[PDB]
């Protein structure tokens, strides 16, 4: 059977945690309607058997056939070619849409400057996404149906929402109406709600990283 190791919630090791890469994998599993066992791994107190099969302690890790496989791109790619139906392949042209959002979001979230222009760098990436969404048929990045890029992007835009809302009182400006529509479309996906981290645990996951010693 399929099994997946993912991150446990910081301060609640028996609840699903806030790893965006783990969620991408869970989203894919749900979109292929596959059944899987879930291992909630506490990255503080990482159990021994887990280190035996992901020797870098990284998560997500999926047991498929025999082997345990790391790296969420690799994990989702194997699932696509092993369970072709329903298809999740994104046309290559759009496969990297939105790919610098999580990066610039992380940087703005941790900025103590405010003149370092990290907010502008994030706005530029949102803008690029608004531009894609408004000039290509929706509701998803590659059209009528959810595909790989949406599943990779959804967990990341959820962190952006929750984290910048909580930590900085900050929201995607109302001047990206397509981005707002797209996030609502993603967050109300069935597979999203089945695999989403409670807001609590995005907040606790990020709390020691926002402004560290």
């Amino acid at each position: 059977a399929l099994e997946i190791c993912v991150k446990a919630a910081v301060g609640a090791p028996d609840h699903l945690g806030d790893c965006p890469f783990s969620q991408r994998a869970l989203l894919t599993l749900e979109e292929k309607s596959l059944t899987y066992k879930i291992h909630l791994i506490n990255l503080s107190d990482k159990p021994q058997w887990f280190l035996d099969i992901s020797p870098q302690g990284k998560v997500p890790v999926l047991k498929i056939d025999d082997k345990w496989v790391t790296d969420s791109d690799v994990i989702v790619g194997i699932l696509e070619e092993k369970y072709p139906d329903p298809p999740l392949k994104t046309p290559a042209e759009f496969a990297s849409v939105g790919s610098n959002i999580f990066g610039t979001f992380g940087t703005f979230l941790k900025s103590k400057d405010s003149n370092d222009g990290s907010e502008h760098a994030l706005l530029v990436e949102l803008e690029a996404l608004e531009n894609h969404l408004k000039s290509h048929d929706g509701p998803f990045i590659a059209g009528e149906r959810v595909s790989a890029v949406d599943l990779s992007l959804a967990p990341k835009l959820y962190h952006l929402q929750v984290a910048l809302g909580h930590f900085k009182s900050w929201s995607v400006p109302e001047s990206f109406p397509h981005v707002h529509n797209y996030m609502k479309t993603l967050f109300s996906l069935d597979s999203f709600e089945k695999t989403k981290t409670e807001e609590k645990y995005v907040i606790s996951g990020w709390a020691p990283k926002v402004n560290p010693v």
